[PDB]
């Protein structure tokens, strides 16, 4: 619920966040995966206007067209496979608040051309009837695909590509803000070490050093394996060189 | 007269929709997605003659044959994909109205055959009965794509290309109507600035001169984003080259 | 209703006529955007169930099903509240299948077996009917070329290219798009409430000359866009749409000037001196004008 | 009900027919399309033994292996596009009678392995439950392939084919009968004279000429449409060299 | 003791039919397709000790994913294919009992994790349920593929192949047994002769020693057909040389 | 259960104490065949939720739904009568997932998420629950390759991927296959009530140096078939499956002296006369020996 940061690129981007968080904008948030993407949502939704009001969020990820239908927008009972209890959805459930969908960059173009009007004009029909529900959110859009180009590619709207990157931060890697690592890296030591019951404190001056020298590819989600890793394979106290996965050594 | 008003382009878009409207003829308006179809469908329906009446309008975007099939016209208890009250429809609810289906362009082939038999015989059966339910609307139809290149693809038919296209209007792109552009713009500096509740006005005329030699390829989508960004950023009072894109508007 | 004296046009006429009588199947084939429903219509007026009933549905696209269904019918409680059948309904009448070479297989099948003996079962019970229909039908397409791709069968296409009629295109029958661009004229006029009257010889001329592709649909939208466009009382060339007129559209002096100078140019060997003297402009405008 | 008959192949076909009919064996007459191979089918139930007793016949075509499945055997109430009101089947229709079957090479898999136990052990059961449900049906198949290759092609079994292919009769061509068309001809000169309630009568020596030296393709199909076509076009009494179809030049 | 006896492979298979079969061990019978599985099936079923219950079998041949689920295990409402009146299903069927599977080689990667799970667990759910139905099986199972090399192939797996070809027969093709074709012969035959009231009997040595060299590919399905072919021609006696089929038996 | 002590078996055992202590994720890794789920068992017994129950599916091949409820579960009148889940089940316990290099992408970014934080919801509707349970997963695939081809993802692989144990081959671990090996000879003999007791040297010798690709199931297999057809009192080559003996099994004479009566050419030029002086017969008859 916060961040390790500074380092040059890491400072940037919260120059960033600081300035455009307020409130109307809706705001893309590119990057590979593995660099705490949620949390830079997390931190927009702090920083700005509506940090008291509820902050929904789904993850796009590989719900079929339908079940995202719903699950994004509403439904009741006259749905094809058995369950009949009308569900609202979430962009209501964000009514006034901020929605935070991630990995959008595959939604099937059906979802693109609601989403849209989602944005385009205030309003959300349910899945079902003219259920006209007009809505006010902030929207919160992530993704580690080149939107600009899925548009090119012919995979995704302009329309909905311009209404999304309005406003833009782009995520750098774990390896553009080396300095919090170390910090970063105590916490989940900490997370584990009491998540195993395991005395575990500090790490060897050696492994630290390779830790904040490594942790490319997976940024965090990649550190945090590595991590958890060592403590439950820790005998002792510090977790040291041979307590990281192969890869430390095995990058050289 | 909805929109921002005249340049040549710009000028000969009204006098087109201002000759055509008296209800009776079909119309297909072509043009780059980004620009005004929408709006024009609207000064459309407005200047004829059925301005009095209801304005449906659907977009076909990317509803799956079946969901347009029931959308557009009829629909009781058939359908069966959960409770089926009975749906209406979109040609009906125009009856005596004006019908504006947007992005006409890949609808399916045998939605072209039954588009085509509500403009041929006023009927609309209902995706069910022989519910032979006559209506009488005023057809106004728009796509992104060359209903003719579609047609000689062999992906889109003849008979229905000629009862869309009858009169036709092209709207323009943005860089076709420069002259627009400034008027354009202030327009959503305002929009933005009020919705911000940010104290702006103006732009530079550095910034402004830019704008006006771009927002070429999203036309008013890209121009309509590359503004509110530029309130979203702006610290001050007049935007400027520095809270624009950077966005090869000037690379 | 159909409007005619020309050669072809008079041929077609001649045919229908020969071969109305009821009994035999009638293909009809030729570009769609011709009278090929009207060709029906005459042949169903001309010989014998003149006063019956004229069944016809077009199996545009209908989805295998309800195309079986319309065409046949499931008149027992089949899908859960009841069809008879297009075929039945003409029972002792006259058929009329448009767009029928893209039918599938199966059907083709069906419509084999409804043609070869006079039943007609109804979709999935053993409802034995039987009938005895006229029938026409007819495509725009190859369909011998069907058969031989395999995508249309003989047997059918057999009893099917019985008698052939060809609609003919427009452009085979120009001496008639005057006369029939009248007949348009004054249905527009009409249902505009526009006081028209004629088309200037120039229009006119252009129409007698083009008018093809979308043979008389086309020249129906044609005409149609230029009453409601007209504001004055001759159609004329700058109403009708702009396919029918290197070209005869505007293209802008940027590239017109372009042209210019290089045919100049190839009219000295490509002496840039020259072609600019003869252009009147200089050898630095030239230069210019078309390193725009 | 009959056929125009003896030119050679014509004859051997008709020996074939007279020494097999005798009730027990299957039967599989192969041949291009085009040939009366469904009366060499009637011939056979004909001149045998159950010439008395119904003569079942269904064509596979095109039906969808559903609707095939049911329409051979049997169906009950519980099928799943709305009909309730049980099909008893063909085989059972002709129990103790004689079912053909035409155009058969192109039956699904599942179809050739019951079509199978239909042939290999008396049994049918309906589409539904163990209706074990015997019969003692002749059979006789029809097709225009090779289903020697559809064998190999591995589109078609060897147990099904080597219980269908056990008297096989092989149709002739049209070609292969000169001697019979004229006479056949006349039979629908007759047929279509009468449905067109047209006055005619007698072919001009030309043209049965030509009749009698083409129609190779399709063959009767084809020579049936094209009399019924001069019929039609007929203006007099006689039909002649231009009463019949173009291919009948447009071959020389 | 089923089929026409010996000649070496068939006198190896009659012993390995008797040594395997008390109970317990799963078979596999494999085999180019047109020769005596079932029958091998059966003999296994009788000789060993379940001989007094029922000998269950159903053919896998091609029945869809889901057909076979249900055919072979449980389904009560469940399926929704019309009326759902409860299947019991097969293993149960054969529950102390004997179960054959003819063609197993070419089911679904579902059915062989199912089929495996009532080969490993003895219990059995159903098409819906945690109707965990033990039953207690003999397993014995045919096909015309090389297991192995579906293995292989990555279409068949292992611990299922593990599981079946614990005890595998190699069915014998007809060329592999000449020494029966006359025996095998004889018996065609008399049946035929017998089912369409003939009074056939012996075939002429010629005719014999072609039989005798030929019915290789499609084994006893050939031979069966090729002579009740021979019966039903024969105008007289002794079959001979010319009433077999011409087949490149002799070409 | 497990018999052990080889090398491999031994740091493998190693492994599994280490390890074990409940919090961290554990996947499997190994050809099918050996004792993967063991392992797994293994792990459950040694630290903490030793007395819990132990949930374990394997997600086999469960279409992309059967496996969603299966492992989630609908709880709530979803399909039209509940099952609650296999997470859910396991709160507060250790859940065995078997081979998962096969689940669909949906259930990726699912199983993930119900790794990440600790909630499950259940299909369809937003029945919120949360637990907490020790995640132990195995499969025979290489999951990075998985993941560079597309099909897998990092952030679930780098969840999983977390504590890696190889399961190693018997290959690897002769020294036990003899144990091994007669722990089997005592099930089956005694499934069997037959009295067997004992390999012979040769056939236990062959059983040591071979039972690779189908590791642990390959030989239970084996030896199950060998206990079967005993007739006698010690299981020996004859009654070991094929496969585990150019080769061992008879080849027909025809073709052992095909292969004879060419060597013997190798060995004298491609003289045919010699060959045959050596080999003992006419040169005409070696000239047929090897033309038939």
């Amino acid at each position: 619920s916060h961040m390790i940061g500074s380092s040059p690129a890491m400072q940037h981007l919260l120059n960033e966040i600081a300035m455009v968080a307020p409130s109307d904008a809706t705001v893309l948030i590119h990057g590979d995966s593995g660099t705490g993407k949620e949390l830079v949502a997390r931190a927009l939704h702090a920083c700005s206007a509506r940090s008291d009001r509820p902050l929904v969020t789904l993850n796009c990820a590989a719900l079929n067209e339908s079940l995202l239908e719903s699950e994004l927008f509403g439904h009741e009972k006259g749905a094809f496979t058995g369950a009949d209890k009308r569900r609202e959805g979430r962009f209501v459930e964000a009514d006034g608040g901020t929605l935070f969908l991630d990995e959008i960059g595959d939604i099937s173009p059906l979802m693109q051309v609601r989403l849209l009007r989602a944005i385009q004009e205030r309003e959300v029909q349910r899945v079902g009837s003219n259920q006209t529900i007009s809505v006010d959110v902030r929207l919160i859009a992530a993704t580690h695909r080149d939107l600009a180009e899925e548009v090119s590619a012919g995979r995704f709207r302009q329309d909905l590509y311009y209404r999304l990157n309005v406003v833009a931060i782009e995520m750098p890697s774990l390896r553009q803000r080396r300095e919090d690592i170390p910090l970063l890296a105590d916490h989940f030591l900490r997370r584990f070490a009491e998540r195993n019951r395991k005395v575990v404190k500090g790490f060897t001056p050696q492994a630290m050093d390779l830790l904040i020298h490594y942790d490319w590819p997976g940024n965090i989600r990649e550190l945090e394996n590595a991590i958890e890793r060592a403590v439950v394979l820790l005998t002792g106290e510090y977790i040291s060189e041979r307590e990281l996965p192969l890869a430390i050594a095995a990058t050289p």
